[PDB]
RNA sequence: CACCCGUGCAAAAAUGCAGGGGUCUAAAACGGAUAACCUCUCUA
RNA sequence: CAUAGAGAGGUGAUCCGC
C-alpha cells in the first residue's frame, strides 16, 4: 500500500487537541509510539520503538522506520483534514456526517474523538457481510421450490422467532386462508427430497433420518429471522435481536446445540483414536502434571504450530541432532514412515516445562544472528545440549513404542474422566455462544469459499474491534457500550470462538445413502433424457464439488438451457488460461487457441450422450469441463448480486440514521430514492422533481459526498429519469435473486458478453422488461427498453437510472454504475 | 485505475508534483507426496 | 442371484520437499 505502513505507522488517531500514533504489535495488536500536542512531541514504547519522528509540523509528521527495511515516510495530521487553505484544527467528520448519531447510538454520548467511529464502522461491516450470506442462504432454501413454483413465496420472508412451533401447528386447522397456506407451505417444504442437499442441517445420523418437524421449523425460522433482520432495518427491540440471541426460546437453542454438536463431537472423537497409543505412552513417560493438561498440551502443539512465535525450524534442529544416530535409522519398524512426531512434542515440552531461559536466549540469538552460518552454529550447540540433557528419555519411548505394545495399547484409553475430557479439546455447544452456533448454521447453506470469506471477515472485524477496545483502555477513554450493545464487550471471547470455528467448519456433504435420488438431477443437468454408463456419468457428476454448488444455487435443467447461450459460454471460457484450454482439448478431442475455444464451446452446448478403458477418462474430461464452465458463470453472477444486496442494505440502514439525525427522510418503502432526495434537499411534487440545479443546493447538501456540484447535477439528472415501480422491482429482483432464477429466459438473446457486470445487468433489464411489458411505462423507461431491444446488451443509462437510490454514497454509486470501477480484479476506464 | 484530504507550484478556476486515508468502495496492513476409508463401472 | 477373485476411476480427513 503505502510508505506509512512500511514505516510501521499502524494508525494515527486524534483525541481533542492531541494526536496519538501507533505501530503493529503481535498480530493485529497496536502499541502506542508517539504523542503530538502542537509542533511538539513525547515518545512512547521507549524500549522497542518502531519508528522515530524526523521533524513534526502542523501539516504532517515525518518518520523513519527501525522495525524493518528502513523507509522514510510522511503522515498527515488528522486535525487539518477539511481545514487546509480555508477553527484551523478540528476532529474530522465522517463523509456521511452520521458520526454524532452513530456515537450516540452505540455509545451514550458524543465522544470528541475519531477512534470510536472506526469501531462502529467495523460493526456495520459485520452486518454488511451477514446480509449477503444470509440472503444467499435463504435463496438456496427457496430454490427447492423452483420446480413447482417460479415465485419467491412469502413463507421464508415472514418468519420470526416469536412464534414457536407449538403455536404454529395451530394453523393446521385455522380458518384464516393465509395461515392455512403458510402451514401447507411448510408441509410441502419438509416433504421435498432436496433437503438431502443440506443433510448436515436437516438430517441426523441415528442410514441417517430426517429430523422431527420442530427442529426443521426452528432452523428455517432462525435463518429467516436472520435474513429479515439483516436486509430490513427493524423497529423496537427487534433491532437488538442478533445481540440478544440469549433471549431465544428453548427450541432454537436446542436446535442450534444439536446442529453444532455433530461436527464437534466427530472431530473431538477422531483425535481420541488416531492417538490412543501415543497419548498413553506420553502419559507414562511424563508424570509432571495432571494428565488432562498433558493431553491439552499435546492437542494444542499438534494443531497449532505456534510458528507466529516459535518462528524457527525446530524440525531442522531435530534432524541436525538425530542425524547419524539409530533414531535416524530402522532401530524399530514402527516409525520409519510416520508416527515419529511425538519426538517434536518431546522437544516442545523440553521448551515449555524447563529451560525457558535457554528458549529466551535462543529467541534473542535468533533476533541477533545475521547468517545461516550463525543459526546453524547455534542449532549445532542446541543439538549438543539437548541430545545429552533430555533426549535419553526417547529410549524409553523406543522401548514403549514396539509394535505389539502398540497393538495392546490400542485396546486402551487415557482414562481421563468424561467431564474433564470434554473440556480439554474443542468446546461443545454447552460452552459456545449462540452467535457462533448461528454462524455455523448459516454456513451449512453456503459454498466453502463463501464460508471462508464469511468466517475470515468476521475474524478480521472482531479482531479490529478488540484492538480498538484495547487502545481505548490505555488512552483512558470511556469504553462502556450502551447496555443494548454490551454484546461487543465480549468480542475478545467471540474472536476466540470464531477462530475455533474456522478450525473445523467445512462444506456440507450430501447424505452418502441419498445419492440415488440425485441421480435424476445428475442426468437432467446434462440433458441425457446400457444403464452402467448412465450410472457412471451420474456418479462422476454427484461427486463433483462444482455440481454440489451448481445444483444448490440453481435448477439443473435450467442450467442446461443456460449452457445453450454460446456468447456467455464463450466469454467464461475465454477467461480460462490457454494452458488449461490445451489440457482440456487434448483430453476431449481425440489449431489456434481461439478455434479450439470455439470448438469446445460448441461441444459444451450440444453436450449429450444418449437417449434415455481411457474412454471413461474421456467421459470425465467432458463432464469436468462442463460443470466447471457453469460453476464459474453462476458463481460470479451471485457475486455480482451480493454487491447490490449490500447497497440496498445500506439504503435501509442509513435511512434510519439519517432519520435519527433529524432529516425528514420520508417513507423508504414507498420510494427507495427518498433518502437521496432527502440528502439532496429536493422534494417531489406531482411526482416530478421541479427544481433545476443550483450551487446553493450542493453547498447545503446533507453529506460531504454530495457537496460537489458536478456529481450532484449528474445524480439529479439521472434521478429525474428514475421511476418508482422500476426501482422497487429492481430492489425485489436483487433481494430475491429472481434474475438468477429465471436465467434461461433473461439470457435468451444476447449478442456479446463483455463482462459479468454486463451479463448481470442484461439479466435484470430483461427481467424488468418481462415484468413491465403488460403495464403502462413512462417515457425514459420505454426508451431504455427500446435500446435494450435494439442492442441485445445492457443499457448503461438504465443502470445509472435505477441505481439512483445509492446516489447519497457517491463512491458506491460510481462503483455500481461504471464498469471497470465495479471489480477490484478487473480495473478499467471510467466514462463521464 | 474511483473518491476524499494535506502539501509544493501554476491559477484566478483549474492544471501539475509528491503523499495520506480501519474514520472511502467488497477495499489499512495482515506442485505432488504415501497410506487409510467409502462409492461407481467393467470381467469370471 | 448374490457374494466373491484381480484391474480401473473418483470424493473427503494427511507427512515432507528448492
Ligand atoms: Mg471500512
Amino acid at each position: 500500500k503505502s510508505m506509512a505502513k512500511a514505516a510501521g505507522v499502524k494508525s494515527v488517531f486524534a483525541v481533542g487537541n492531541t494526536v496519538y500514533m501507533t505501530s503493529f504489535g503481535r498480530g493485529n495488536d497496536a502499541v502506542l509510539e508517539q504523542k503530538i500536542v502542537d509542533t511538539s512531541h513525547e515518545p512512547l514504547n521507549i524500549d522497542d520503538p518502531a519508528y522515530q519522528l524526523n521533524v513534526v509540523t502542523m501539516n504532517g509528521y515525518s518518520v523513519t522506520g527501525h522495525r524493518g527495511e528502513t523507509v522514510s515516510a510522511v503522515t498527515d495530521n488528522p486535525l487539518r483534514r477539511f481545514n487546509g487553505r480555508k477553527p484551523e484544527q478540528s476532529v474530522p467528520t465522517d463523509m456521511l456526517c452520521l458520526k454524532p448519531t452513530l456515537e450516540k447510538k452505540f455509545f451514550g454520548k458524543e465522544f470528541d474523538d475519531n477512534i470510536h467511529i472506526q469501531l462502529i464502522y467495523n460493526i456495520l461491516d459485520i452486518e454488511k457481510i451477514l446480509a449477503v450470506y444470509s440472503t444467499n442462504a435463504i435463496y438456496a432454501l427457496n430454490n427447492m421450490s423452483a420446480d413447482e413454483n417460479i415465485e419467491n413465496s412469502d413463507f421464508f420472508m415472514k418468519r420470526t422467532t416469536d412464534e414457536t412451533f407449538d403455536d404454529f401447528e395451530k394453523k393446521k386447522e385455522s380458518t384464516n386462508s393465509r395461515e392455512k397456506a403458510d402451514f401447507d407451505a411448510f408441509e410441502k417444504f419438509i416433504g421435498n427430497y432436496r433437503l438431502a442437499y443440506f443433510a448436515d442441517a436437516f438430517y441426523v445420523n441415528k442410514k441417517n433420518v430426517l429430523r422431527e418437524d420442530k427442529e426443521l421449523y426452528s432452523v428455517l425460522t432462525l435463518i429467516g429471522k436472520l435474513r429479515h433482520w439483516c436486509v430490513h432495518s427493524e423497529e423496537g427491540r427487534a433491532e437488538f435481536w442478533l445481540y440478544k440471541l440469549d433471549e431465544l426460546k428453548d427450541d432454537f437453542k436446542n436446535v442450534l446445540d444439536v446442529v453444532y454438536n455433530r461436527p464437534v463431537e466427530e472431530i473431538n472423537n477422531r483425535f481420541i483414536e488416531n492417538n490412543k497409543v501415543n497419548i498413553q505412552i506420553l502419559g507414562s513417560v511424563y508424570k509432571n502434571t495432571d494428565i488432562a493438561e498433558l493431553v491439552r498440551s499435546y492437542y494444542e502443539f499438534l494443531i497449532t504450530k505456534k510458528y507466529k512465535n516459535m518462528g524457527f525450524s525446530i524440525k531442522k534442529l531435530r534432524e541436525s541432532m538425530l542425524e547419524g544416530k539409530g533414531y535416524a535409522d530402522k532401530e524399530y519398524d514402527s516409525v520409519r514412515n510416520k508416527l515419529y512426531q511425538m519426538t517434536d512434542f518431546i522437544l516442545y515440552t523440553g521448551y515449555i516445562n524447563e529451560d525457558s531461559d535457554r528458549a529466551d536466549d535462543l529467541v534473542n540469538t535468533l533476533r541477533s544472528s545475521l547468517k545461516e552460518d550463525d543459526k546453524t552454529t547455534v542449532y549445532c550447540k542446541e543439538a549438543d545440549y539437548l541430545w545429552k540433557k533430555y533426549r535419553e528419555s526417547i529410549r524409553e519411548v523406543a522401548d514403549a513404542l514396539d509394535g505389539d505394545n502398540i497393538k495392546k495399547l490400542s485396546k486402551s484409553n487415557i482414562e481421563i474422566q468424561e467431564d474433564k475430557l470434554r473440556k480439554c479439546f474443542i468446546s461443545y455447544a454447552d460452552s459456545v455462544s449462540e452467535f457462533t452456533k448461528l454462524i455455523y448454521l448459516l454456513t451449512r447453506f453456503l459454498s466453502g469459499k463463501e464460508i471462508n470469506d464469511l468466517v475470515t471477515t468476521l475474524i478480521n472485524k472482531f479482531d479490529n474491534i478488540r484492538s480498538f477496545l484495547e487502545i481505548m483502555d490505555e488512552l483512558g477513554l470511556d469504553r462502556t457500550f450502551t447496555a443494548e450493545y454490551s454484546f461487543f464487550e465480549g468480542s475478545t471471547k467471540y474472536l476466540a470462538e470464531l477462530v475455533e470455528l474456522n478450525s473445523f467448519v467445512k462444506s456440507c456433504s450430501f447424505d452418502i445413502n441419498a445419492k440415488r435420488t440425485m441421480y435424476r438431477d445428475a442426468l437432467d443437468i446434462l440433458g441425457i433424457e446400457n444403464n452402467g454408463l448412465r450410472n457412471f456419468i451420474a456418479s462422476n457428476v454427484i461427486d463433483s464439488n462444482r455440481f454440489k454448488y451448481l445444483v444448490r444455487y440453481g435448477n439443473p435443467k435450467k442450467i442446461r438451457e443456460t449452457a445453450k447461450c454460446k456468447p456467455a459460454v464463450r466469454f467464461v471460457l475465454n477467461e480460462i488460461p490457454d494452458a488449461q484450454i490445451e489440457r482440456y482439448y487434448e483430453a476431449c478431442c481425440p489449431c489456434s487457441a481461439n478455434k479450439r475455444r470455439e470448438k469446445l464451446a460448441d461441444m459444451i452446448a450440444e453436450i449429450k450422450f444418449e437417449n434415455f478403458a481411457e474412454i471413461k477418462r474421456k467421459n470425465q474430461a467432458i463432464i469436468r469441463l462442463y460443470l466447471t464452465v457453469m460453476y464459474i458463470m453462476l458463481k460470479n453472477l451471485v457475486n455480482v448480486n451480493a454487491r447490490y444486496v449490500i447497497a440496498f442494505h445500506c439504503v435501509e440502514r442509513d435511512t434510519k440514521l439519517y432519520a435519527e439525525s433529524g432529516l425528514e427522510v420520508g417513507n423508504i418503502e414507498k420510494n427507495k430514492t427518498n433518502l437521496t432526495m432527502a440528502v439532496m434537499g429536493v422534494k417531489l411534487e406531482n411526482g416530478i422533481i421541479k427544481t433545476e440545479f443550483d450551487k446553493s443546493f450542493a453547498e447545503n447538501a446533507a453529506n460531504r459526498y454530495l457537496r460537489n456540484a458536478r456529481w450532484y447535477k449528474l445524480i439529479l439528472d439521472n434521478l429525474k429519469k428514475s421511476e418508482r415501480a422500476v426501482v422497487n422491482e429492481f430492489r425485489n429482483t436483487v433481494c430475491h435473486l429472481n434474475a438468477i432464477r429465471n436465467i434461461n429466459i433473461n439470457i435468451k438473446e444476447i449478442k456479446e458478453v463483455e463482462n459479468y457486470f454486463a451479463l448481470y445487468h442484461y439479466l435484470i433489464q430483461k427481467h424488468l422488461e418481462n415484468r413491465f411489458a403488460d403495464k403502462k411505462v413512462e417515457r425514459d423507461t420505454g426508451d431504455f427498453i427500446s435500446k435494450l431491444e435494439e442492442h441485445k446488451t445492457y443499457c448503461k443509462d438504465f443502470v445509472k437510472a435505477y441505481c439512483t437510490p445509492f446516489g447519497y454514497n457517491l463512491v458506491r454509486y460510481k462503483n455500481l454504475t461504471i464498469d471497470g470501477l465495479f471489480d477490484k480484479n478487473y480495473p478499467g476506464k471510467d466514462d463521464s
